[PDB]
């Protein structure tokens, strides 16, 4: 079965081996589907990222094709640029843009963002989601770990390994996918769902940005899911630490009934996002500057 899948991947990826033009691989990250290294382009001295995913180490091996469909069809300003894909031994390698500012996780766990900064992030993410949802693409793993930054504060969506497409022929998805603490209620309830689940997950990320952790983060994953499924929408630790504008925004995200939840398109017009600062406003939050 493994050799069968190797062959299948070979027919969709680029030919060759990026080790022929890259030097000095250094591991910088570990994700749900594999590791991420920086590498130096020999000819230019430029830095790229290389995501390496072991075919044998996947829960759902077929989801590896998501990397390919996204790379081919859904490139965008607030989405990480993907350059080439390769089959290297038993691994799928994706050579992509290096986002040197790192992931939003490092910021939310170590510093407190103000609302100019939170609004900047939300605006960037919602811009990406509005375009993706309009083409039927659902990300399904929105969380601070999936948001990457450039050195000058530009925000980009990454980690599309769990995404799916809906359409007239396939209006809803049914799969149990994502990261427990960020999963929408209807998804946990095993109801057919749509792009609305990304909006709930963004709400949880707003809580990350304000409080530093998602709700129920101290609980075990399976217990947290049960609590998300059963209880009223999760609450901020301290409501006084958010403006009424941000509270009103968050209230449109964390709605249990998917039909009543705001869409990305509608949220781009919300007053809270008027507070959004330029990318420069994010820069002082990064490790190399604080
Ligand atoms: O920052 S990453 O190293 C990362 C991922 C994908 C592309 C990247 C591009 N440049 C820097 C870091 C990147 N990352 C590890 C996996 C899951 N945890 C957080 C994300």
């Amino acid at each position: 079965s493994h050799e069968q899948f190797r062959a299948a991947l070979q027919l969709v990826v680029d030919p060759g081996d990026p080790r022929s033009y890259l030097d000095n691989f250094i591991k910088i990250g570990e994700g749900s589907t594999g590791i991420v290294c920086i590498a130096t382009v020999r000819s230019s001295g430029k830095l790229v990222a290389v995501k390496k995913m072991d075919l044998r180490k996947q829960q759902r091996r077929e989801l590896l094709f998501n990397e390919v469909v996204i790379m081919r069809d859904y490139q965008h300003e607030n989405v990480v640029e993907m350059y080439n894909s390769y089959l290297v031994g038993d691994e799928l390698w994706v050579v992509m843009e290096f986002l040197e500012g790192g992931a939003l996780t490092d910021i939310v766990t170590h510093t407190r963002m103000n609302e100019e900064q939170i609004a900047a992030v939300c605006l960037a993410v919602l811009q990406a989601l509005s375009v993706l949802h309009a083409q039927g693409v659902i990300h399904r793993d929105i969380k601070s770990d999936s948001i990457l930054l450039t050195h000058d504060g530009r925000v980009k969506l990454s980690d599309f390994g769990f995404c799916a497409q809906v359409s007239k022929e396939v209006p809803r998805r049914k799969s149990l996918v994502g990261t427990p603490y960020w999963m929408a209620p209807e998804l946990i309830s095993r109801l057919p769902y749509g792009p609305e689940v990304d909006i709930w997950s963004l709400g949880i990320m707003v809580i990350e940005m304000v409080d530093g952790e998602p709700p129920y983060f101290n609980e075990p994953p399976l217990k947290a899911m049960k609590m998300i499924r059963d209880n009223l929408p999760p609450r901020l630790k301290n409501l006084h630490k958010v403006s009424p504008s941000l509270k009103g925004f968050l209230d449109r995200l964390l709605v249990r009934d998917p039909a009543q939840r705001a869409t990305a398109a509608e949220l781009l017009k919300h007053p809270f996002l008027a507070k959004a600062g330029p990318p420069a406003s994010i820069v002082p939050l990064m490790r190399q500057n604080r």
